[PDB]
């Protein structure tokens, strides 16, 4: 079928667990030049072009500087990726909900000024976004409340009560620390991932005998988070089907029947 957003080469296992084939540059985004979240970290490809647009949120007392792993394995396999800082060390998932949103606007803004580095560079009708524990909720709100949004990547999902996902129709999957001891996975990750439409295509990785910081920086399941994430992202933003198999097919089966892998869920084939 004609993919006009398919970018990259066809993808192997080795090649999605590091950074990409797209030399990437980076700029900081100050509190002070944007409205409605608190700025963050940009990455973007140098190669020409036009991108899908992600937006990552930290959670409660969290900062850009815990999610740079995801802003460059992402933008190096061909995505502008901001990662927010909020308002607020203390802000509440509905917040960074808002504040992702606002985060997304800023990139469609930024890529119709000749002054930005992604001057021309965002495709805006592509849009995304991911997050940390109350970053995860306020990802799948913004989800919720955006289903123009193309995915959603909750990881660690903390609060928010899963009565409130029941109509979700944007593709998530949703990442697990096992022994997760802020954010217990089978009192808040599970019941999220269960809450969603079966329409919804959707999908739950959970990583084994790890707690709350499994996916942040430093977490040590760069070469499986990072698979996962960039072949959802490649999947659904992108609408990149040579990705279904990372998700549904050969290589998501080998790493969720790996050690590093505790449980799985979804609704494949798609
Ligand atoms: C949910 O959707 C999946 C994939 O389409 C299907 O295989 C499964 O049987 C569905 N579950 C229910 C309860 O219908």
């Amino acid at each position: 079928e004609f993919n006009p957003y398919q970018k990259g080469p066809d993808p192997t296992a080795s090649a999605l667990e590091r950074n990409g084939p797209f030399a990437i540059r980076s700029t900081s985004v100050s509190r002070t030049s944007v409205s409605g979240f608190g700025g963050g970290r940009l990455y973007y490809p140098t190669a020409s072009g036009t991108y899908g647009a992600i937006a990552v949120s930290p959670g409660f007392t969290g900062t850009s500087s815990t999610m740079t792993f995801w802003g460059e394995r992402l933008a190096s396999h061909g995505f502008v990726v901001l990662v927010i800082d909020t308002i607020t060390l203390y802000d509440q998932p509905d917040s960074r909900a808002r504040q992702l949103k606002a985060a997304l606007d800023y990139l469609a803004t930024q890529n119709g000024r000749s002054s930005s580095p992604i001057y021309r560079k965002v495709d805006t009708s592509r849009r995304a976004v991911a997050g940390h524990a109350m970053g995860g909720g306020g990802s799948l709100l913004a989800a919720r409340d955006n289903p123009s949004y193309k995915a959603a990547i909750p990881m660690a999902p903390w609060n928010t009560s899963s009565t409130a996902f029941r109509t979700v129709s944007v593709p998530t999957m949703i990442f697990g620390c096992q022994d997760d001891s802020i954010a217990p996975v089978f009192s808040s990750a599970i019941p999220i991932y269960n809450a969603i439409p079966n329409s919804t295509r959707k999908n739950y990785v959970e990583i084994r005998n790890d707690d709350h910081f499994c996916v942040m920086n430093g977490g040590g399941h760069d070469a499986t988070l990072g698979k996962l994430g960039i072949s959802w992202m490649k999947r659904f933003v992108d609408n990149d089907t040579r990705y279904s198999p990372f998700v549904c097919g050969a290589e998501y089966n080998r790493v969720v029947s790996s050690y590093e892998v505790s449980r799985s869920y979804n609704n494949c084939p798609y």
